[PDB]
């Protein structure tokens, strides 16, 4: 069973996101499970169309307790449901809780293919961790304040040789609450020619 967030895993406080469970395997039920100290499971009757089974879970107005790692399971029995193998884990985080950092490009937003571009994320408020996100991509990059316990005001993300353009966003977070992030910085569209 596969699991993906719509429109994505970064969820603004109090908004809602949809986590969709789907498989080729015709499951009558789908159980969306959240790990952690707020572990829980949601259940939805499956739906089959072009030979595929899927369920859309609406993750209620985003709240801190709803953030964390999720996994779903297909099932074909009646409660207690006999569960299939879990999907790959998917982290969901709540954003919009702290002052957005500033995001900028060293060469600049417009660069030549093959030339190096570096993004800097900064803030007058210290963050223990900075996150660099690119629209359309799952992997995120991180920069830690490290062992030091008083956060850091800046994070540089060298992207290396420009290859394809993209829209970037960065966020700050604290060590004691890793799934809770700041408001997004203004998006930075990078163009390569």
């Amino acid at each position: 069973p596969s699991l993906l967030a719509h429109p994505g895993p970064l969820v603004k406080s109090e908004e809602t996101v949809i986590l969709q469970c789907w498989s080729d395997v015709r499951f009558e039920h789908f159980l969306l499970h959240r790990e952690g100290k707020y572990k829980d499971t949601l259940h939805l009757i499956g739906e089959h169309h072009d030979g595929v089974s899927k369920a859309n879970f609406s993750i209620g107005p985003m709240m801190q307790d709803l953030a964390g790692t999720y996994r779903c399971y297909g099932s074909v029995t009646h409660s207690p449901y006999q569960l299939s193998a879990p999907s790959d884990p998917l982290d969901i985080v709540i954003t919009g809780l702290y002052e957005k950092p500033s995001l900028s490009a060293q060469p600049g937003p417009t660069v030549l293919a093959g030339e190096s571009v570096t993004l800097s994320c900064s803030s007058r408020s210290s963050y223990d961790m900075y996150h660099l996100s690119r629209e359309g991509e799952a992997h995120e990059r991180r920069f830690s304040a490290g062992p030091k316990v008083n956060g850091t005001f800046q994070a540089d993300f060298p992207l290396g040789p420009a290859t394809h353009g993209g829209t970037y966003r960065c966020f700050g977070s604290f060590r004691d609450s890793p799934y809770e992030w700041s408001n997004s910085s203004d998006p930075l569209l990078v163009s390569v020619t």
